[PDB]
């Protein structure tokens, strides 16, 4: 795994970095960064130098861009870009050229091999300046050079993808310094070339890699008519089937995430996975969490668990016997709560409401009152109609009363701004096939961490699904309990990555247009949505099924299905409703394809329409 | 998701069959067919005709294979084959042709492809006899013919690898069936092209598919020195690195089933996702059971799960109040199940014996004899040590007695064969990370049926692990109660097929195998085993460390991990020890390697013979 690349970027070409030489309507070194990301690269250090700012203004786009400048980028050559970069490089990295476009199997293809320092070649290019190289018997580079006779032998041809240590790289800089007055104008090759004479640098030769250089007009030219095709292809090739799934369960995610499960075989007790675990940890509290909130004050306590499994952890770890814990019921996740405080005989008291109609908050403060109730359970999102409880008035008024504070944020968690502290929220749990777009199999509970240790003494009311031993063990050790699903957290980690690319506020903004559309829809077709607007989250929607002989959930549910959309039945038993939900990797353009299916069928089924009879004596 | 193929292999070329000629070592039909069960293909259809033996030796080797001989042959064409072959194919499937060398990808791209009929094309390949495709603007098939001139396009060539419906199939048999007097050496592109003037059959072009058909003399070489490794090579382009795990946890994995992972997105409540699990179920339950034994006696229940998950699952799912519990621990997994079983309050008593020593047998009927327990719960294998309890006597035993029994066959299962009915198991756990080789996230319970029934009225002592809720609920449903880890259940869908293709026997000598190159090697060594052989499970190896300061587990470790081995430290407190598993994908010659490794080392720190002056 590989979690950091440096691009080179300071040489001159046009009045344009040759990286933004546009293809298929995007720039060529934009898809580099792409695939990078794709690949699980967390940090890009670009190093730039003749017209900066394209690159500064792209780093705006991908946090993971650290644009830094070669000052004196005129009179150098790649080396002197690549040292400016090498300040910002901690770990093993890939090393790119800016004016490149390839096959990213070879990112994959350099990453999965155990070479740790390894130069990606290609057989005969038939190109211009080829950048030819010699080799040893064990592959391992002997020399270098832009003229076929000069070489010994030739092993392949230079692409410009490069992986290497970090001793590497200061091997490579120490030469840079020694001879910045002799060889100002060094290019990166050659410090590794020499940095090869005592470090094993290997090559891994890929006969038909397509790629190219974009640095002429030539190439310039081939590309857009040959290699690039190619390329699109080549990737294609990989690419999965796309089902657009309205369910708000596990939902359409994007092939990156899908692939971030293929992965070498790995023991759970290695350091390497409870630094994954440790990492993820980490990351997934700071999505429930503003920016000017300690994250310190934080814990994240993971299971291999659907949400649900959290939810239980919650319920069955946190309220201890001397205590009551009152549960608000206004759909199916706070009942399925108040089932499992029931099963385990947790003292307790329930507050059903409406499903689809807000809590009468003046009634819950009488409640809160009494002073009755040391614990408070409740849901922030209820998917049964898509209600939006108001939290940030329930908790915080929870806590002025003394309570600890329980949340189901399963469906709400990253799919909208959170932050605990002031939300007055103590146990907030989640699941990892929801608004983080990720894989199935990891339930997890985001505990304020003074909270969460006045657990250490509560009495275990079950082993697999207990908050504070799942916690303390990988306190103590760096490991945890039992075998943790694995492929799923590496498609976790993948998921928080691409959650930090697109950012909390603005998959909740995606989320909405797609909301949008759809509301359009239902309203230009007179069908009734369960809860007014205000209360909506713009996550699911409950649509009321028509009553007409005509209607069916099951027609209009395959009907959609031949065209790759899965649409959700209702669940209440109050009211027959249908569900569209829209989270996931949805596009809005996406929702409107699916909003024209919709109108077509309830047209045809009578909906929205005048029943014309044509009988006439 | 295809579930069925079809390869033709009627006519001839030399004194075997085309597609049994060799290259890399291997028949390329059978480098076909294991392509073809990579992408999870559960049934591969093959008509022969010329020396069809080969063909019915080969499915000896893959149980997959169905061969069926186009007795007319020699008068016939490869519709002839196909019409031969088509009564076994219910469902869409891919046609392929014996001769055929590809790229695996097409098969990839042709399953992920919405389109239901698909012809899989290539750009020109510049050899002798080329199908050229005439297509129309949706790039469905119009035309096709060997001569350019006669096509008002050229939209490319025809690889021989087709994807088609059950429907498809029907029309082209019923244009065969009439035109068998007329043209009875019709073939299948003919009948394909009939079939396309009324029903659109798209064509996927591959500009750059590598592939070549082996007809002549001619290709056999071009495709040796050329065509054949562009083909390693594209395929090694998606290779996994392979780190060779020496721990009894998720252990080494086939590529095959970390791609399963890898699918279009579906949600759980679908009828597609629950007929997967479905099968599932009806596929587990029989590798813990005998031919002889009736598996509808016997269900599967499935969690989101670790094993310790699953044996949670029994304990607090199968003995209430009313009974008592007798857990017997020799072994962590024992001690964990005795935890639990205190955490829940379960009325219970603990056989506590050696960790590394066989349980004595008749101190153990003696406890069973008192009849104060209704339940006894233990565990078949204890990776702690490797000692394999003998649940053959203890189980049936036990149930002698009159009680219900419980195992945690977590390390177990798909080791070894295993009957839970002559074992006289009533509930059994196991996941899906260990033997049968799949990735860490479903833990389940196969369960004698009549026993889990009369589990309907026990009381809850939880929700996420109770055990007749899961089952009930998918009975009733055809849905789980809440979001299963879908991508670990396709990639164990992928590992159930690679245990049928194995066998739970040959996996089993597999394991044995490697045991047998560890233990001669330790014996070699002069290193101690913990555990007598007799009481081995031959699937994880105790090994007492060197007392000698200049070993260190950290030393060990980090050398084999520098050539790609994962060694697994020790349990005990008492005796200090390291493990060596041998689960999982590993092959006999990797464990040989394993052992040079670890004579290089151990060597390294002096356990050679001393003799100088
Ligand atoms: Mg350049
Ligand atoms: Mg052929
Ligand atoms: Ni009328």
């Amino acid at each position: 795994m590989i979690k950091q690349a440096v691009i080179l970027a300071g040489g001159l070409g046009k009045t344009m970095p040759k990286g933004f030489l546009e293809i298929g309507g995007t720039a060529i070194v934009e898809q580099s960064v792409q695939k990078l990301l794709a690949h699980g690269i967390e940090k890009i250090v670009i190093g730039t130098g003749h017209c900066n700012e394209y690159y500064d203004n792209l780093a705006k786009k991908y946090p993971a861009i650290i644009t830094v400048k070669n000052e004196n980028y005129a009179n150098t050559g790649s080396m002197g870009t690549l040292e400016v970069c090498a300040s910002f490089v901690n770990e093993s990295f890939l090393l790119l050229e800016s004016d490149l476009i390839y096959d990213s199997a070879g990112l994959f293809s350099l990453i999965n091999d155990e070479r740790k320092n390894l130069i990606l070649a290609s057989g005969a290019t038939k190109s211009g300046d080829e950048v030819y190289l010699e080799a040893d018997e064990k592959n391992c580079l002997t020399g270098l050079s832009k003229n076929r006779d000069a070489l010994k032998n030739i092993f392949g041809e230079l692409v410009g993808i490069t992986k290497l240590t970090k001793s590497t790289l200061d091997k490579m800089c120490a030469y840079a310094k020694i001879h910045h007055s002799d060889l100002p104008k060094m290019e990166y090759e050659h410090a590794l070339l020499e940095a090869a004479k005592t470090i094993p640098v290997a090559i891994k030769r890929i006969e038909y890699f397509v790629w190219r250089e974009i640095d002429n007009e030539d190439h310039l030219e081939m590309a857009v008519k040959n290699i690039y095709p190619h390329i699109v292809e080549n990737e294609k090739l990989r690419a999965v089937r796309r089902e657009v799934l309205l369910n708000p369960g596990p939902a359409t995610t994007t092939d990156s995430v899908k692939y971030a499960q293929v992965s070498a075989d790995i023991c759970p007790r290695e350091k390497a996975f409870g630094d994954l675990m440790q990492w993820l940890c980490d990351e997934l509290k700071l999505f429930a969490l503003a920016s000017e909130t300690n994250p310190d004050e934080y814990e994240t306590v993971m299971f291999g668990c659907s949400g649900t499994g959290a939810d239980e952890v919650m319920v069955s770890s946190c309220v201890p016997d001397t205590g009551r814990l009152l549960v608000i019921d206004n759909g199916s996740y706070g009942a399925r709560m108040a089932k499992i405080a029931d099963i385990y005989k947790i003292p307790m008291d329930i507050f059903k409401s409406s499903t689809y109609e807000p809590l009468d908050l003046q009634k819950l403060e009488a409640e809160f009152a009494t002073k009755k109730y040391t614990h408070l359970a409740c849901v922030y999102h209820e998917t049964t109609t898509g209600l939006l409880n108001p939290l940030h008035i329930i908790c915080p008024m929870a806590k002025k009363y003394g309570m600890v504070t329980i949340v189901d944020a399963v469906s709400a968690y990253c799919g909208m701004p959170m932050d605990l502290k002031s939300l007055g929220i103590d146990f907030m749990a989640s699941t990892s096939n929801k608004n983080i777009q990720g894989m199935a199999g990891v339930g997890f509970v985001i505990c304020n961490k003074a909270e969460l240790e006045k657990t250490k003494d509560y009495p275990m009311r079950n082993y697999y699904l207990n908050l504070y031993d799942q916690y303390a063990y990988f306190a103590k050790t760096h490991q945890t309990r039992f075998t943790p699903p694995v492929q799923t957290m590496y498609a976790l980690r993948q998921a928080v990555l691409e959650t930090k690319q697109e950012t909390v506020q603005k998959r909740y903004e995606r989320y909405t247009a797609c909301w949008n559309i759809l509301v359009a829809a239902i309203k230009k077709l007179g069908l009734k949505m369960l809860v007014k607007e205000e209360h909506q989250s713009h996550f699911i929607t409950a649509i009321l099924e028509p009553e007409t002989p005509k209607y069916s959930f099951e027609a209009l549910h395959d009907f959609a299905a031949e065209h790759s959309f899965t649409i959700y039945p209702g669940k209440l038993g109050n009211i027959d409703t249908f569900r569209i939900a829209n989270i996931g990797d949805i596009q809005p353009e996406e929702m409107r394809r699916f909003t024209v299916k919709l109108k077509e069928y309830m047209n045809g089924i009578g909906v929205g329409v005048l029943e014309h009879h044509h009988h006439h004596h």
